[PDB]
């Protein structure tokens, strides 16, 4: 069933997890020579 079309349960939990993975990816891609 629908969960109010928003429900900040897993969304508000997974959004922070993604933020941590993106910052580490940029620090290794942009900071590299090529």
């Amino acid at each position: 069933c629908a969960v109010e079309l928003r429900s900040p349960g897993i969304s508000r939990f997974r959004r922070k997890i993604a933020k941590r993975s993106i910052k580490t990816l940029e620090h290794k891609r942009e900071n590299a020579k090529e």
